[PDB]
């Protein structure tokens, strides 16, 4: 039952009930509340305790939460060099889940490797 920590401004990623994502900096929010359920090894699914809602990816670069499980809920997991962790959409092969440093998310489709945008720290 861990929360994310963006390096980006050190926002934690916020899911809300009716799918919209973003980042907000107050660890008392409950929509920040998560379960990453690993579903095979360095796979895993980000979901919103209480908006009951998985963590999508869209064709568009877009990130949204869904009620569906289907293969956009999915995304490799892995552990930096630097300890941060990142998560890259199994399906959008080459997008990341990112927050803007204002606390937006970013587009996925602008996303790549090397940016802080990109970088997070799970916290129970
Ligand atoms: O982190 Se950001 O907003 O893309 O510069
Ligand atoms: O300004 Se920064 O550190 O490249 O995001």
């Amino acid at each position: 039952p861990k929360r994310l920590y963006c390096k980006n401004g050190g926002f934690f990623l916020r899911i809300h009930p009716d799918g919209r994502v973003d980042g907000v900096r107050e660890k008392s929010d409950p929509h920040i509340k998560l379960q990453l359920q690993a579903e095979e090894r360095g796979v895993v699914s980000i979901k919103g305790v209480c908006a009951n809602r998985y963590l999508a990816m869209k064709e568009d670069g877009r990130l949204l939460a869904s009620k569906c499980v289907t293969d956009e809920c999915f995304f490799f997991e892995r552990l930096e060099s630097n300890n941060y962790n990142t998560y890259r959409s199994r399906k959008y092969t080459s997008w990341y889940v990112a927050l803007k440093r204002t606390g937006q998310y970013k587009l996925g489709s602008k996303t790549g490797p090397g940016q802080k945008a990109i970088l997070f720290l799970p916290m129970s």
